[PDB]
């Protein structure tokens, strides 16, 4: 008699590099998935034959991402043919949809270990896909359906009070903590290099140290209000893998448990405020765990646009400090399909890190959801 | 102290041929938001109580881009707070979005899940519209990128399926779909789907009196044993589940269809990706401790008459137990809906039937098989 245990025992990325100017633009996104799936394995010095199931994250699963990138990936990394795959597309949460989508299946007692990632190639594969075609019935009918991320960005700014300053301030702060981790070597664990026909590619490329509020003063708005590119996180390529395992199974491998799942969450809200999609699922998790926000230790709330993370931490009665410790994305970057997996797996190597008890990791999603994934310390 | 996840409703559009059939006009977003509001009215069930909804789609681009499942979501009128996410194992989808709901219903994260999924194989095209192989796969590993035609062929001459064999599979897929569809036997699973044309409600893929005689004049389709007939049509179609916990299903007086009792992916070799149903089959029968004598029906996907015949032989299946109200063959294979039909189809069988526990499985391009076993509520 044993109570049902799901932990994530391991937790690896690419560098994470801007998309059409950065380091990762000549390499294949089922290529660079595949070079952080064998990563991954190594870091654990895992056998792959033990994995039931490969799923992979994607937000826009068509072209270089198509074809079951999970699969195509799986094969690439050169694991067994044995291991399911599939693709799932929750937009900017598909990986952290993907965690929890592997918690469920070791609940169900079908598998004991998964990898649940995500990637993104924003070069290769441009947001919105190929070939965009728009619900005519939903364009006339419920046009915020289709409302461009960026103008939920200042609809949030607006409702919630968040002023360009106040976004600024978190961008100076995102980048500085960033760069304080980076220069620790507190990156250096969950990096996986990737070959490149330009060399090794083994450092974050997003992080701009010295970002001060007078040089983010001078930028132009993007949207005709108050966000600007500095505030909203770059277009980005990279790739994150995580092991969800039962605890049994990390302990019979010898696996370093960095977390054990507790809770987990999808919220929905209006499209047009997508960006708050973080309030909802964050409450389900607390809910779920019997924990209030006072509970935890830190969080990893992505940092999609400063305008909705920071309206997100307000609404939630989080502190600042707690927030995003080694950086958020508007620093480290977000590449759609791989940030879910990415800010998991950085809340739990955090939580064990920090010597805490419980941490959440949660984000928003273009059409307007929230997902949230609540961590708890193994002894 | 197990939580009971059960499938409480099922409906699906009518299935039609890509290209020449009844739904060729019909946006597959809006063809799947047709079928959620189907489902719903049929059981007369509030989708605010819902989770999230799930959609299994094999290309999720183009028409069936933007994450399918929410936009369906919304243009069937569906409250903003429900989730929405899209799952591509090819022919597998909407199993797998079946299993995902199970294990969200396990995990305490919500109690009502639609599992879901789409096809328009007119509006989105197999391969999708920029196919791009893996170059290092092409030269290392070619047959992750084979065509299933070729599986099909491999699986024919490696499990020693007579293209005859293959034919009289067609001959009972067809005569099974036509003895179900006149008896009124396939009328409550359909959402009616009103197209410029007119409203359709009947299945368009049945060839009612396909026969070995006429069979056996066709010209191989893939230079051997496999033709036209004995592989699935190319289709348009959507289906959906109610994917709950059981307490969800008694507090709101749902008719139970089938408790799910265990789950399985298994990868194969993608060159006889049709073999993908054995392993599957033997993991939900090891994880539900039960052997295949116990089965009373099983519904595995007729993507091939050769891979079918050569699965169930494999596992020892009596072929009188196979896909009573016809497969694939016949019935129609729009890849991301499959899953969802197949697992569904199985639950109200098994009600309809009165046996104790049935089996939905199927192959997966890739290399990949799924299943779902199912157990009777008493």
């Amino acid at each position: 008699m044993s109570p049902i245990s799901v932990v994530i025992a391991g937790y690896a990325r690419s560098p994470f590099h801007f998309a059409r100017k950065g380091a990762l633009v000549d390499i294949r996104p089922d290529d660079l998935a595949a070079a952080v799936l064998k990563g991954l394995v190594e870091k654990l010095d895992l056998d792959p034959a033990l994995l039931e199931d490969v799923v992979m994250g994607c937000a826009y699963p068509e072209a270089e991402q198509g074809m079951n990138i999970a699969r195509i990936a799986s094969f690439r990394a050169g694991f067994p043919q044995s291991l399911g795959g599939a693709t799932l597309n929750r937009f900017c949460g598909s990986s952290m949809s993907a965690v929890h989508y592997a918690a469920g299946q070791v609940l169900l007692g079908a598998g004991e270990a998964f990898i649940a990632a995500g990637v993104e190639s924003m070069t290769r594969v441009p947001m919105g896909g190929f070939n965009l075609s728009p619900n005519p019935a939903l364009l006339q009918d419920y046009p915020a359906v289709y409302m461009s991320m960026g103008q939920t960005a200042e609809n949030v700014a607006e409702r919630y009070a968040v002023s360009r300053v106040e976004q600024e301030e978190m961008a100076v702060r995102s980048h500085a903590k960033a760069v304080a981790a980076r220069e620790a070597g507190l990156l250096r664990e969950e990096i996986v290099a990737i070959d490149t026909p330009a060399g090794r590619v083994a450092e974050d490329g997003c992080i701009r140290p010295g970002t001060n509020l007078e040089s983010l003063a001078q930028l132009k708005p993007a949207f005709g209000g108050s966000v600007t590119a500095a505030t909203s996180s770059p277009l980005t390529d990279g790739s994150a893998a995580l092991l969800v395992c039962s605890e049994d199974f990390a302990r019979r491998h010898g696996l370093v448990i960095l977390a054990r799942i507790k809770a987990v969450a999808v919220a929905g809200c209006a499209p047009e405020i997508m960006g708050m999609g973080p309030v909802q699922a964050t409450r389900k998790v607390l809910q779920r765990a019997g924990l209030g926000i006072a509970d935890i230790d830190l969080v990893e709330i992505n940092e999609a646009f400063a305008s909705q993370s920071i309206a997100c931490i307000r609404e939630l009665g989080l502190d600042m400090d707690r927030i995003n410790l080694d950086g958020g994305a508007l620093a480290i970057g977000h590449p759609l399909g791989a940030t879910g997996a990415r800010i998991t797996g950085k809340a739990a190597a955090l939580l064990r890190r920090t010597g805490g008890r419980y941490a959440i990791a949660t984000q928003c999603i273009a059409g307007g959801q929230g997902v949230a994934t609540l961590l708890e310390a193994v002894e």
